């Protein structure tokens, strides 16, 4: 996903939260309000910083959960190295480093929500054909996003696992089978040949995947609450 | 507002004014710390006649010879402005904290839109705000957090100002759903008002750091 989607998605499963508030719910919210300024400045170091380091950073945003299985030396993907942050967040939570935990859980979360975007789940990068259509596509969804807040008929979603490695792989799945209504052959000729047509045709299907993600990031964040007072 | 939530917004205004310190404020933040106690037992003692109960309202759209909570708490700030540029500060904080509680308790909707305990439905006013009282520790300063000022120097103007943010809130606290709720006796009144409720406080203990800031330039002009 100036862009500001991966921090909008934190917003937007913030008020998630909190319309349906419930004890556990309750403490969760008052942290992330306390440590807004920490999970920012993580969310924002993966974002912009990151993915420009060199190949393995940049690989470290994608991951293809039908094809990233094994592990080769050096190349984390985004479940690895989300799920590294995340299990290292909970860590430092439970020792009482707060900061250190509420930054690595912005960490955390940028990679969760990056592999909600379906090309993040299917190796479709900046240079993947046609090229440009990636960085295209990602900064038309940052102007359009807006339309897609938070609804009150929203729910957090969850998976059934105490292991955040599934929960990305989850969250990848659902994101990869969006792909086709992203990348297919009307949506490409229409970026080719300069036209609009890849913006109307994206637009309804962008915003589901926002919501979709916004509502799996809301269990994510209140997943994370459970396992730090496990 | 041993419910504590009026020393509660207090200590959160405290906090607010702390992190933002210069050396211009540095002064008015050692002088809370040496004076807490006298501050909150002015805070605690305006909490407990018909001109003591009506003093704890203050309706801003509405026009007895009784006190309400704009002109009590007008009358505290500005002895306790006098009293300190006398030097006497035992004198001064104690009555400051009395303004305080009549500041934050018009920052309460009911108290800005004349909801006494008495009001229908009788006794959701105390049902409130003792589920405040155990609530508004998820709601404490944070540090995006500022003072928030208002353009007077008369503290009339101040408690005018507070009350018409509280009122506009009003309708998100009592309600036909929330006054039904609390009728047939089931908890859906804390979940609707527990959001607006947050929203209440944090900017409670905003415009009251502003409050403190404010009264800090008058006793030193
Ligand atoms: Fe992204
Ligand atoms: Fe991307
Ligand atoms: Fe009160
Ligand atoms: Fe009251
Ligand atoms: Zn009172």
């Amino acid at each position: 996903w100036d862009v500001n989607t991966h921090y909008w998605l934190f917003k937007q499963a913030e008020k998630i939260l909190a319309k349906d508030v419930n004890h556990m719910r309750a403490n969760l919210m008052n942290e992330l309000k306390k440590f807004d300024k920490q999970i920012a400045q993580g969310i924002y170091d993966a974002d912009h910083k990151n993915p420009y380091y060199d190949t393995s950073t940049f690989l470290s945003h994608f991951y293809n959960p039908d094809r990233d299985n094994t592990y080769l030396p050096g190349f984390a993907n985004a479940k690895i190295t989300g799920a590294k942050y995340f299990n290292q967040s909970v860590t430092d939570y439970r020792e009482g480093k707060f900061d250190t935990a509420f930054y690595k859980l912005g960490l955390a979360i940028h990679y969760y929500t990056d592999i909600s975007q379906p090309m993040h789940a299917n190796n479709f990068t900046a240079i993947s054909y046609p090229p440009g259509y990636h960085s295209a596509y990602e900064n038309y969804v940052d102007t359009i996003k807006h339309n897609y807040q938070a609804t009150e008929d929203m729910v957090a979603k969850r998976f059934s696992s105490d292991d955040v490695k599934d929960w990305l792989y989850e969250n990848a799945k659902r994101a990869k089978a969006d792909y086709p209504k992203i990348v297919n052959a009307k949506t490409k000729k229409s970026y080719l040949v300069g036209n609009s047509e890849w913006k109307k045709d994206t637009v309804e299907p962008t915003g589901a995947r926002l919501r979709d993600s916004q509502q799996t990031l809301a269990g994510f964040l209140e997943f994370w609450s459970k396992k730090t007072n496990e």
